[PDB]
RNA sequence: CGGACACGGACAGGAUUGACAGAUUGAUAGCUCUUUCUCGAUUCCGUGGGUGGUGGUGCAUGGCCGUUCUUAGUUGGUGGAG
């Protein structure tokens, strides 16, 4: 009840992400990759094959969530607002974490790792 | 572009930077073009609004300066005259 909701919140304060429309499908090529993530809404099934034509031959593993919208409030578009459109994003489908800096709940979506994925 | 901001759009399933090579130039200006790699919300676009100007107007002015003006000249108060 705690993996699934709160402690990937955490892991998005000022961290590593993709951001726009040029490097969501780029950050798995590098030698930097901690958890990742993909929406399971992809309307082609190339791209959600190419995000594990990297990660399950390696060390890399992502969490199948509901879309990518739902993730647009979370790479750190902010548009939920006071005076503001709450509707302005159409978010990511893969981003990754560099570095976490902090270690206050960070072991939380790795125990989810270990368990099942071993 | 060194067009700030403000709003809408464009907008992770494809906004924007940079650049080797060649006909391409006056020019090793990716200027543009043919082709293709690269940059990470930075911008780009429309609409308002700034802003810059050795652009106008010295007869819209300030300041400074020249001059009549290198000569002795100028002004109140209170009384006097009208
Ligand atoms: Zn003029």
């Amino acid at each position: 009840n705690t993996a699934l909701q709160e402690v990937l919140k955490t892991a998005l304060i000022h961290d590593g992400l993709a951001r726009g429309i040029r490097e969501a499908a780029k950050a798995l090529d590098k030698r930097q990759a901690h958890l990742c993530v993909q929406a399971s809404n992809c309307d082609e099934p190339m791209y959600v094959k190419l995000v594990e034509a990297l990660l399950a031959e390696h060390q890399i593993n992502l969490i199948k969530v509901d879309d990518n919208k739902k993730l647009g409030e979370w790479v750190g578009l902010c548009k939920i607002d006071r005076e503001g459109n709450p509707r302005k994003v159409v978010g990511c489908s893969c981003v990754v974490v560099k570095d976490y800096g902090k270690e206050s709940q960070a072991k939380d979506v790795i125990e989810e790792y270990f368990k099942c994925k071993k």
